[PDB]
């Protein structure tokens, strides 16, 4: 019931990263990521791409409005007084602890990098986030818990075969991870708001192990290479 949801909203700790990039020539981008992972919501230069297990983000939701305001702010900075730069980016990296928030705020231009660390909003930018912590946590908690579980080793799919050895690792989480062969390699990182597909191929390789290392704090192995492309899960090693 509502009572228990409230307590869980408070107790669950996580981070959200809001980022906006504005470039001279009309190319902008707004994104939301959680737990310092890949973006789960992307607005490209329309409607955003929103991860399937993400809450809906309408034009009036706090997340959308925060990013919209930052975008307008950055446009102003370019037009007003930043001609020594072709682009500007702002990033709010916020920790939601209880109903408190600590954000590190980063601004980047061609020649200048700025960081305001440890902002609590108690500077205006963080204030808006701080003032809406309960709503944000309530909206995102379930999404963030699922994203962690989807990052588990046993939710990770691995196609490790030989034709020329290839290892394709698929994850439905935004949690970062790396894929390494037991070896000259080619590494491909394809990602959408919904999944990550990391492929490592080494031509003329007879590597017998494909390792998967997760930011979540785990490492697993798939071995030996198949002759066919079939999905398996990494084994703790
Ligand atoms: C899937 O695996 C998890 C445990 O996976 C490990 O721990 C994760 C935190 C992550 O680091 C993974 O990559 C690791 O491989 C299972 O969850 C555990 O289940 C046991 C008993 O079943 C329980 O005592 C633990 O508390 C659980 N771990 C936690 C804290 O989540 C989960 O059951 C597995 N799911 C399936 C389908 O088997
Ligand atoms: C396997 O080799 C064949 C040609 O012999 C090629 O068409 C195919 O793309 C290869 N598959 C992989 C996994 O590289």
């Amino acid at each position: 019931d509502t009572y228990i949801v409230n307590m869980d909203d408070f107790q669950f700790t996580f981070t959200m990263e809001f980022e906006v990039t504005v470039t001279r020539g009309g190319v902008h981008k707004r994104t939301i990521s959680v737990d310092n992972g890949r973006p789960v919501v992307v607005w490209d230069v329309r409607d955003p791409k929103i991860c399937k297990i993400c809450p809906d983000v309408s034009s009036t939701d706090i997340e959308y409005v925060f990013l919209d305001i930052q975008k307008m702010r950055l446009n102003n900075l370019l037009t007003q007084s930043l001609w020594d730069t072709q682009r500007i980016c702002v990033r709010y990296a916020c920790l939601f602890l209880g109903f408190d928030v600590i954000c590190d705020v980063y601004h980047t231009t061609d020649t200048v990098r700025v960081a305001y660390t440890g902002q609590t909003g108690k500077e205006i930018g963080t204030y808006m986030i701080k003032s809406n912590v309960r709503e944000i946590k309530n909206r995102w908690r379930s999404t963030v818990q699922k994203l962690k579980q989807l990052a588990y080793m046993n939710a990770t799919e691995v196609e490790f075969w030989y034709n020329l050895t290839t290892c394709v690792v698929t994850s439905r989480s935004n949690v970062p991870f790396t894929v390494e062969l037991s070896l000259s390699a080619i590494v491909t990182d394809e990602s959408t708001v919904d999944c990550q597909i990391l492929t490592v191929k080494a031509p003329g390789s007879h590597a017998q192990r494909c390792y998967v290392t997760s930011s979540l704090g785990w490492k697993g192995v798939v071995t030996p290479p198949s002759q066919y492309r079939t999905k398996r899960v990494p084994v703790n090693i």
